[PDB]
């Protein structure tokens, strides 16, 4: 029997990087596309039912949709997280199914270091025809230059992102000359990278905790940064001449 | 007392005038001058272009000259010229923004001009405001992640053709290539002899001919293009 020329339109989905947390680092897109949503989706963890993201997005104004939380496996097990990939997926595809619209909203940019490219990927091997667009956003290893007035790179410096140190990694950590080094969670790994960088020479370290927060705090001074109790939403940049 | 103006250094994004950050806009609208970079070729500036195009911006629009290629004293010069021209715009307590494709920050000819400015003027208010970069959007536009879990991101100004037999794409890695003007063939010739290798390339972000593939051969039987960006993630 032939299929019949039914044509429903599926919702279409957005991801939506919405920069390191401040309201005003949302791209004029991003605005755009929340105003013309139906549902937002942000993420949660497991502890509390609060989402920074869906703050920010509220914040904008214009914003009608209806905003609903994904929860993330932050345990060890690739099959567990997977599950819960696999679980948020299928919660976002029952709702496009019935053809509303939905936004992503993921702190930072979309295509780095998110959970919402593992979102994007089993979606789109799903549902091959399905209609996505992915909204960028601000770093924030760029934020962190742009608040402490610090050049990130230029000219033919190269720049070397780090994702997740650990902490054996310090000893073999190196910075080679004329480069850019961000290290991206510092939190329970600080001692030992703070060591590493107490022995290496003409460097500068740009170490930031809590961009676009009431609490942001900047500093140059690596002494200061040994002082400072460990924090989860911490970055640094090293930069070797 | 007279108070000299605010400076601001502000990252606008590729080009797409949709990818300016709300703090890019609001301040626009609020400076009195725009400063914008052009090459010595011509007198145009796309990005004068691009903030002209949010609307509501009643600045006046002035060109400074960059040609980062040449010599150090000619540089030098170049960059005291423009720093000087900045100053006379702020010691008339006129707020005036620089403004810049991508990011502020991020390989841009902004962080001379502010590096002098700030030495020649310590306590100048000054305020950089980050904007997104070309290596993020061509992600979001080939719906392909840059860089997730403990994947490493590597980026790299300007590709010479030696670095074709020097380059290593370790395993798990993402590279960026800026500049792969004239040298494209040797890098397409060093990406054949790996495998597991995966190629974002995308000429011309936001412009009429907006070309974004991920086939190799494709790219290589591609005329080569100056505005074109490519990143390389080995697994």
């Amino acid at each position: 029997v032939p299929r019949g020329s039914h044509m429903a339109s599926p919702g279409k989905f957005y991801g939506v990087g919405i920069g390191p947390g401040n309201p005003e680092y949302l791209t004029l897109k991003a605005v755009n596309v929340f105003r013309s949503v139906d549902v937002v989706f942000t993420v949660t963890g497991p502890n509390s039912d609060f989402s920074i993201s869906e703050a920010v997005v509220r914040s904008v104004g214009g914003v009608k949709a209806e905003f609903r939380k994904l929860v993330f496996s932050m345990s060890r097990d690739a099959r567990t997280r997977q599950e819960q990939i696999e679980k948020n997926t299928a919660i976002i595809e029952g709702v496009l199914s019935r053809g509303l619209d939905c936004a992503f909203a993921t702190l930072g940019d979309a295509m780095t270091y998110s959970t919402f490219g593992y979102i994007l990927s089993l979606l789109l091997s799903r549902n091959p025809g399905l209609h996505a667009e992915v909204v960028p956003g601000v770093t924030s290893f760029c934020t962190l230059a742009a608040r402490s007035r610090q050049i990130l790179v230029e000219n033919g410096e190269r720049l070397r992102v780090i994702p997740a140190f650990k902490p054996e990694m310090a000893d073999s950590l190196e910075f080679p000359p004329g480069t850019t080094t961000v290290l991206m969670k510092t939190y329970r790994s600080r001692a030992r990278l703070m060591e590493r960088i107490r022995r290496e020479k003409d460097i500068r370290v740009i170490y930031g905790e809590r961009l676009g927060m009431p609490d942001e705090f900047i500093t140059d001074d690596i002494h200061v940064i040994d002082a400072r109790p460990e924090e989860y939403l911490s970055l640094m940049f090293v930069k070797k001449a």
